[PDB]
């Protein structure tokens, strides 16, 4: 059947303007909304990212002032379109920042995907990188790593959170690619789709918030290396532009009010024939 | 004759609290000190850094609402001693964004050194560094290749701002040590001072904008490479521990209203014999 996209809606979060464009702001409190990327494919269900965890974000970062209702978890998003968490086959991370794999937890049974760098960098994060890295529920070995197995869901242990490691950019199924983007953190993807009768669409996910941080090659202040942050924008606006791919961006909250949550969705049949 | 140091008070400018601490903050207004170095020596006088130039932040960066009086520009800092910038014989940058450079005009005759990759960064920095960068007028060279040659003194030439390119810890002159700190810019510069009979001095300059900057390993939101500016810091850590000596920031007002400035210095004779 032709590819799908879903995109779950996943509240929100607020950072300083100077969180989301580095040193250029302006300042203030800007709120920006949290989303993953469901694919429905003729090979499985596909999950790219989690959201944050609720609890998570009100017990270690509670200055970001979650909002997220009950068809905002995962599991009630999935509900949206009548699914549940074992009905997703193959869950993929962009990377392990808190709000990329809050939902993680609820997918034991599902095939883990991410960068070869990013579970050894949630283990072992840069000192500027703990927060980011502050929710170890995906992985029994990065909990482990970090003192934090209290924060394991019952039931998750290392057999069922072992993720495959990929490197560069890779086919996840036919039409979906991975694309490396690193800089943001040390093994950042961005997604490609392409569909049958419509143009791809590039999920930039971190490697640019919004479109004026592309516009303007402005990265988040969250990063690693700013450098390669800023080569992986060049490298998403070629790529977009050689493509002809549409770009849908991570917390760009003007945007994502014109983008289809919930039971609307990317990938329509055309009725031309 | 025995080693003194003098700290030209150069006024101060405002960044945002997340200017300051990286991600971290708090947000807000912060007010901090802009400082040169003065070294009077056996072997000659060195002024390390230069400040900024205040045409040059009220044209093109206004919003770090620079204050500095006319005690407060290299040559009035300089008048306070009853010296002159022809009184100093070599000038060094410990790295070329503005307020570490905006003097260096006023020096065609010194000998200058800096990093060997200052010079070339700021012909052609990265497109985040642009700004901290902005001030041309120390480079004929560099003005030159950015388009900056309207921001250059009268009489200024390649020739008299020609710099000598140094790299890792080298001497300076007898007991000063220019210390290799990079990841805030790609040359930066920490500075070693020994004395007769005090302890040393180690002048972190951005390598640490203030004492709870090293104290939490939280650099400057501006960088290059933010790995290699903890690293820099773990750097300046331990070598002021192995040499037990003083630490002194560069943007850290509280601090800096310890610090002598103007005819008060560092490197007193001790009246025990
Ligand atoms: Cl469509
Ligand atoms: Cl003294
Ligand atoms: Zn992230
Ligand atoms: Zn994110
Ligand atoms: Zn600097
Ligand atoms: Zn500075």
């Amino acid at each position: 059947s032709d590819t799908k996209v879903y995109l779950l809606d996943g509240g929100s979060l607020v950072l300083d303007g100077y969180h989301v464009f580095w040193n250029r702001g302006p300042g203030g409190e800007v709120r920006f909304p949290v989303y993953s990327i469901l694919i429905e494919h003729a090979e499985g269900r596909f999950l790219i990212d989690t959201g944050y965890d609720y609890d998570h974000v009100m017990k270690v970062l509670p200055f970001e002032k979650p909002i997220q209702e009950k068809h905002q978890t995962i599991p009630g998003a999935l509900g949206l379109l009548g699914l549940e968490p074992r009905d997703i086959d193959v869950v993929v991370n962009s990377h392990f920042h808190f709000d990329h794999c809050g939902g993680n937890k609820y997918f034991p049974h599902a095939k883990k995907i991410c960068h070869r760098s990013e579970v050894p960098q949630a283990c072992n994060p840069q000192p500027f990188e703990h927060l980011g890295y502050s929710d170890l529920s995906f992985s029994a070995e990065a909990a482990e790593a970090r003192g934090a197995t209290a924060q394991l869901l019952e039931g998750t242990t290392r057999a069922n959170s072992t993720f495959e490691g990929i490197d560069g950019d890779v086919d996840l199924a036919r039409g979906v690619k991975l694309i490396s983007t690193p800089g943001h953190s040390i093994g950042h993807y961005s997604l490609l789709v392409e569909f049958p009768r419509r143009k791809p669409i590039l999920f930039t996910i971190d490697a640019a918030y919004t479109q004026k941080s592309l516009e303007t090659l402005c990265q988040a202040a969250f990063h690693i290396d700013p450098v390669a942050g800023v080569n992986s924008m060049r490298k998403v606006k070629k790529l977009a532009e050689d493509h002809g791919a549409e770009l849908m961006y991570s917390h760009d909250m003007d945007n994502f009010k014109t983008y289809r949550t919930g039971t609307q969705f990317y990938g329509h049949h055309h009725h031309h024939h």
